[PDB]
């Protein structure tokens, strides 16, 4: 509260680790559904049915220009890139497979990186 401040967890490398983690994801041979924003114009469904877009070229170029105020906002946009897979597609497909293996593979990397 004023004047009572919990001790400093030290933030200063967080910048780096999470464009360490993201190129991870970049890299992966199933990021491949993920790697730029679905295009609203040939993908029918998905303008009306995801009210919240993302991947991952569009959290590299947030996280590029200080759009993610902290390692929490950036986690909710990776994982958003997840739940949206899954709203969209079939657990059995190669894409619903690819974003439960990625989900994984994230989370992974985010508890040894920072927990």
């Amino acid at each position: 509260s004023m004047s009572v401040k919990k001790p400093k967890r030290d933030d200063s490398k967080d910048l780096a680790l999470c464009s360490m983690i993201l190129t991870e994801m970049e890299t992966h041979e199933d990021a491949w559904p993920f790697l730029l924003p679905v295009n609203l114009k040939l993908v029918p469904g998905y303008k009306k049915v995801i009210k919240k877009p993302m991947d991952f070229s569009t959290i590299r170029e947030k996280l590029s220009s200080g759009q993610y105020p902290n390692l929490e906002t950036f986690a909710l946009d990776v994982r958003l890139v997840f739940d949206n897979c899954e709203t969209f597609n079939e657990d059995d497909s190669d894409i619903g497979r690819a974003g439960h293996n990625m989900r994984k593979y994230f989370e992974k990397k985010w508890t040894d990186t920072f927990k």
